[PDB]
Parts: structure tokens; sequence; C-alpha cells
């Protein structure tokens, strides 16, 4: 269904935001 | 339908966030 | 309708995230 | 209504993402 | 209700994006 | 339900944005 589809794309956005934080943590460490 | 339209725009946001993470690796 | 309004604001968010990616590439050079 | 409330918070998120791009543009310019 | 719950989490995301923009000024 | 699932993923996004803000403050030092 369509609401499940929306939840799955939000899950994808959360994964990429976690990736952004991960790369920034590396930048913070030099 | 409009709910599918919403899912498609969320897909676009996820793609751009992926791009942001990738560009940060070049910093 | 309201659901169309939600899709249009999501389109706006995707556009700004694309701008963010563009500027980060400029910073990395 | 509740769907209008959701649209208004998305509008707020878009404004802040525009702000993020604006500050990054300044960083890119030194 | 659940739609109000969704609006409240969106409010939280907007607050954090505002914080991100502010921290970038210190860079 | 599905609407609760959507709220929970939004909560996850807000948590990651908070992590992003934390790391940017660390970078600025």
């Amino acid at each position: 269904g369509e609401l499940k589809a929306i939840a799955q794309e939000l899950k994808a956005i959360a994964k990429e935001c976690k990736a952004i934080a991960y790369e920034l943590k590396a930048i913070a460490q030099g």
C-alpha cells in the first residue's frame, strides 16, 4: 500500500541522514 | 494518486541526502 | 487539496537538498 | 486541520534547508 | 491522534535543521 | 498502524539531524 511506501522512503531518508552524520564525525576527527 | 506523488518526492529527498553524504567524503 | 500541498512542499525540500549538495561540492572544490 | 498542519511544518523544514544552503554558499566563498 | 504525532515530529526536524544552519555560521 | 510507522521514521530522522548538529559543532570547535 501507499502509506507503507511512504514509511519506506522515510526509512531511506533516515539512513542517509545517519550517513551524513557518520562522514561529519570523520571530518571532526581530522 | 496524491499519496504516490508524496512517496516520489520523498524518494527524491533520499537521493539528494545520499548525494550530500557522498560529497562530504571529498572534504 | 491538502495532499497536493504536502507533495509541493516535499518538492521544495528536495530542491534545497540539491542546492546543499551543490555547495558542498564547491567547498571540496 | 491536521493535514494543513503537516504542510506548514514541511514549509518550515524547506525554509531551514534553504538556510543551510545559504550558509554553505558563504563557506564556499571563504 | 496519529496525524498530530506526525506534525510534532516534523516540528522536531525543523528545529534540528535550524540548529544545523546556526552551527554552520561558526565554521 | 501505518501512520504510527510514519511518525516513528520521522522520529528517527530528527535524531539523525541532532547528530549532524552535534558533529558540526565539533568541527567548528
